[PDB]
DNA sequence: TTTAACAGTTAAGTAT
DNA sequence: AATACTTAACTGTTAA
């Protein structure tokens, strides 16, 4: 356990992959059912686990969609206008009508 | 500025 | 683990 700097645990199977928060720009909804997706910096990691559980491990990773937790500390910008979540990395994310103001 | 009706879509609980 | 079944609570649009 890396005890220095904060980390989830991310579980496929038996294997865990211990990831740092600020390695993780958002997490998204799976196409496959019950699994999420972790965007990293230049990789993403599908796992089972839910978005409202994530949201409340800390208050950087914010619920800014139905379908997206964005960690606050990797915005880059908001496009407010269309509703568009970009990150340090180039990738971006969807914020919903009501949830985008209380990013 | 605010809240919400509408009707289609989805996240997550529990079972297996 | 990964799928089926379920339904409250979400979605953007539109209106007031």
């Amino acid at each position: 356990m890396d005890n220095s700097v904060e980390t989830i645990e991310l579980k496929r199977g038996s294997n865990s992959v211990y990831v740092q928060y600020d390695d993780i720009m958002f997490f998204e909804s799976s196409t496959k059912s019950h699994r999420l997706i972790a965007h990293l910096d230049n990789r993403q990691i599908e796992f089972y686990g839910n978005l409202k559980e994530l949201s409340q491990l800390d208050d950087r990773f914010f619920r800014c969609h139905n379908s997206f937790v964005v960690n606050r500390h990797n915005i880059e910008s908001i496009d407010s206008k269309e509703r568009i979540v970009y990150f340090k990395n180039k990738e971006h994310c969807y914020a919903s009508v009501r949830n985008v103001k209380k990013i």
